[PDB]
């Protein structure tokens, strides 16, 4: 039983404060089960390493582990290691990507709660790259898939949440989210569920 | 003073076993008024009978792309698009030709949460996408509390159409990833996070 070798990193899919990183598990897990997995990064020319742990199966399903908390237009080394029941194991090559200029922000994220009553629900979000520019607002647009549009929904760029109230019981609904800054819009997150 | 819509372009279409993604540029000319639906029309080789659907203008122009559902695999089609406002349908697109997968694993299925009144729980129903050509066997949910270990996967028999989540952690985010599984094996990972109350 030893420490896994070296996973090593398939490409890199950078945004303008994150990226996204696709990579092949070790050739060898050493004996024991890949429990997390390790990732560095630092701006090239940087001496100091960040760091950050994922956890294996979730990047095994996800299928990538997402860095933030990068700048725009700006080059950066990034490298991986895996950690099973005997430590952490050889880290991988370094990979160089280039972040993108700033622009638009991602989709953000949604997140199902419970809300104030049974036809209600508190859409909380988690927060997404921004594109290098303070996102401005949200765009919330919602309906009950059975009739029309209610009218576009706007909040502030401090929000983390929004609440969609007074819904039909038991019924099906659908989300769209749209973050804006000044360079542009996001593309929209969706969300569906039933009240 | 308005007039119906010019007509929509397909960009390309993205085909799957039995269904497929049409991107597509919205009209240049709304006519006046806003576009309420748009309406897919398609025909496989040989036949002679155009099958049709609507959808939502909001909905489509917000993904960039209306689905196509009911497709055979292998099997090549014609599609086009028409654009309906205030004042009727405009004119159709040019017919767009694609050729649908052959049969294989499923596409990562549509999840549905119900929030719980209980504060502490969820219903997961699992809505119907591509199966790949083959019937879905059995769903596989993996999930943990963001701040737990995960628990066991659980396998639902074939036919189910939802999971239910209870006894769970209270004030918790959860993580739940869901696997289509047929014949010719498992969909990628669909998935979604909920915080309990």
């Amino acid at each position: 039983a030893d420490t896994p070798s070296s996973p090593s990193i398939d490409q890199v899919e950078p945004y303008s404060s994150t990226a996204q990183v696709q990579f092949d598990e070790p050739e060898a897990t050493g004996g024991v089960p890949i429990l997390k997995y390790k990732a560095e990064w630092r701006a090239v020319g940087e001496e100091v390493w960040h760091s950050k742990w994922y956890d294996a199966k979730e990047a095994s399903m996800e299928g990538i582990v997402t860095i933030v908390g990068l700048k725009p237009e700006t080059t950066y080394a990034v490298r991986l290691a895996a950690l099973n029941g005997k430590g952490l194991g050889e880290i991988s090559a370094a990979s160089e990507f280039k972040t993108q200029p700033v622009r638009e922000p991602s989709a953000p994220k949604l997140e199902g709660q419970m809300g104030e009553d049974g036809n209600s629900i508190k859409v909380n979000l988690i927060k997404q790259d921004d594109g290098g520019s303070p996102i401005r607002h949200y765009l919330v647009r919602y309906r009950a898939l059975s009739s029309e549009w209610k009218p576009e929904i706007r909040l502030p760029s401090g929000s983390d949440h929004v609440m969609l109230k007074s819904l039909d019981w038991n019924a099906e609904y659908e989300v769209y989210v749209v973050a804006e800054n000044q360079q542009g819009k996001s593309k929209a997150a969706h969300f569906v569920f039933r009240t």
